[PDB]
């Protein structure tokens, strides 16, 4: 359970904190991990949990190692180490400079350009999951909605059929919040089973899929590999299965809660992407971190080579030294001060998409059910990992109460 203690690790620094089932979890995943930064939690600690590791619990440790890809290196990504290991996704498992080119190309299948004309079909979708649940007066939100919306807009824009969609999600999970069936390892070569006969079918038979267009790329005028092609759809994958997926519960959840804050954004809309952002700060959901590079004292913390480091995007928002009263949700907050798609070189390429998918939600679900709760008796449980969520989200309204559009 608990690893050995590394020699070069006082035990002053050690907080047992299992970012996998964490202890205060039944208080809510953000929650959970805010234990990090009650007043008597220094900035740095190690955790035995996991094999062992560095966790940097405040906004400006998390903002500074994500800047300084020198000593902290994208190379092992995710605890555990075996996880980070195995992990070889592009650009995502690179540093600057190497990285960098291959953005490029991630940026012309999930840019702003492919959002901007997806807009429509996005839009169809939402109205019509929608519409469908409206007259029901229930629904589960996470297998309703939360999933088949975003999931069926990424396997459209990939060219994958919908009926792939179980196996996928499966394996996806796997690297983000195990059941313990597959190693990370597993479940990666999983993926890459699946995907290493479309690329060739699709580098053979070019289409204007996604999938496509990474496969048949060119990096800093260069042919891309089949390998590296592989390495890049591999992460398209998870971003497309497991990010907006579970951003979308933790969100709906809290206006089911919160009538005060679903009243606002049905009286004045123009808020509604300002909402988005401070939900983004508020119910902000990963937690990558880094490998060191080279032995490193960092805010008097003696940190060796090949030290793991957490540092988890979710936390620098929910710090009080970043935001004040950082549990309260204020739509009109001045300055939303976030690091929920990541800080630094590898900040999100899907960010676009994921902010489109995020304000549809919120504009069309409000029109047509503006009046939701909780299900009766019905305690929402969370999940924690690389990306945290929601284990089932049961949802009810009195039809009367709804519009048809
Ligand atoms: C709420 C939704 C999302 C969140 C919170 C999120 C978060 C993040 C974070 C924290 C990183 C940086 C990881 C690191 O530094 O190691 C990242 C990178 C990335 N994300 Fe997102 N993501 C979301 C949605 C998406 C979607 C929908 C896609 C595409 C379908 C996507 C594609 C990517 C890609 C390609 C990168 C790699 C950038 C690079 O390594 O240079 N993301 N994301
Ligand atoms: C940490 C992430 C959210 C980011 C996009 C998908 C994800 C799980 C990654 O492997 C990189
Ligand atoms: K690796």
């Amino acid at each position: 359970n608990l690893a050995p203690l590394p020699p070069h690790v006082p035990e002053h620094l050690v907080f047992d904190f299992d970012m996998y089932n964490p202890s205060n979890l039944s208080a809510g995943v953000q929650e959970a991990w805010a234990v990090l930064q009650e007043s008597n939690v220094p900035d740095l600690v190690w955790t035995r949990c996991n094999g062992g590791h560095w966790i940097a619990t405040r906004g400006q440790l998390i903002r500074e190692a994500y800047e300084d890809y020198r000593h902290f290196s994208s190379e092992c990504p995710f605890i555990p180490r075996e996880a980070g290991e195995a992990y070889d996704f592009i650009p995502t498992s690179m540093d600057p400079p190497e990285q960098r080119q291959f953005r490029a190309l991630a940026n012309q299948v999930v840019g702003m350009p492919v959002v901007d004309k997806l807009e429509n079909r996005i839009q169809e979708l939402a109205c019509s999951l929608i519409e469908s649940l409206r007259p029901q007066g229930q629904c589960n939100f996470t297998e309703d909605y939360a999933e088949p919306f975003p999931i069926r807009i990424f396997m459209l824009l990939a060219g994958l059929p919908e009926e792939d969609i179980p196996h996928l999600k499966y394996l996806t999970d796997q690297m983000t919040r195990p059941d313990g069936s597959m190693t990370f390892a597993e479940a990666k070569e999983a993926l890459y089973d699946y995907l290493i006969p479309i690329i060739e079918q699709r580098r053979q038979k070019p289409g204007t899929d996604a999938i496509s267009i990474v496969a048949n790329g060119q990096v800093n005028g260069r042919p891309i590999t089949s390998d590296e092609a592989k390495r890049m759809c591999g992460l398209l994958l998870v971003g497309g299965l497991d990010t907006v997926v579970n951003f979308l519960s933790f969100s709906m959840e809290f206006l089911a809660k919160s009538p005060e804050h679903r009243q606002e954004l049905i009286e004045r809309p123009e808020r509604i992407p300002a909402a988005c952002e401070e939900l983004l700060r508020r119910f902000s959901l990963v937690a990558a971190g880094r490998i060191l590079t080279s032995d490193y004292e960092f805010h008097g913390v003696q940190l060796k080579k090949g030290d793991q480091i957490l540092l988890p995007q979710m936390l620098s928002g929910l710090d009080e030294r970043e935001n004040a009263c950082p549990m309260h949700v204020d739509f009109s907050r001045q300055k939303v001060s976030h690091t929920t798609f990541g800080h630094g070189s590898h900040l999100c390429l899907g960010q676009h998409l994921a902010r489109r998918e995020i304000i549809v939600t919120l504009k069309e679900w409000l029109t047509r059910i503006p009046d939701f709760s909780i299900a009766p008796g019905a305690q929402i449980q969370h999940k924690s990992g690389i990306v945290s969520g929601v284990q089932a989200l049961p949802l009810v309204w009195d039809p009367a109460t709804t519009k048809a559009v």
